[PDB]
């Protein structure tokens, strides 16, 4: 678990890395509804998720092991593809952005 939860922050080190940066910079922090004017995504969302969130429950030991911080980052991903239809640009970058995660968590 300890070890674990420190490959977890590597696992989340690499999707905040310059390389995935064209594809990852929609989910560094909360979705901002109201600067984005999205007035319906907190009545589809009930579990908003994003990286800044996730490094911060790491940060403060909140993930008891590598399944609970996998289930958020996958939560992240799975709003994305809720929300939005499939063929909305920022779907690709979730794809892209979960093939980083996806190889990294199932070597770990
Ligand atoms: C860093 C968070 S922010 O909120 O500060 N910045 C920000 C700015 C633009 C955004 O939108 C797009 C981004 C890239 C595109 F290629 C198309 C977009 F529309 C989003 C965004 C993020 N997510 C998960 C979604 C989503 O799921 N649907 C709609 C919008 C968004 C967030």
């Amino acid at each position: 678990h300890m070890e674990q939860l420190k490959c977890c922050s590597g696992i989340l080190k690499e999707m905040f890395a310059k390389k995935h940066a064209a594809y990852a910079w929609p989910f560094y922090k909360p979705v901002d509804v109201e600067a984005l004017g999205l007035h319906d995504y907190c009545d589809i969302i009930k579990h908003p998720m994003d990286m800044s969130t996730i490094k911060s429950k790491l940060e403060a030991r909140e993930y008891r092991d590598a399944q609970e911080f996998g289930a958020d980052v996958r939560l992240m991903f799975s709003n994305c593809y809720k929300y939005n239809p499939p063929d909305h640009e920022v779907v690709a970058m979730a794809r892209k952005l979960q093939d980083v995660f996806e190889m990294r968590f199932a070597k770990m």
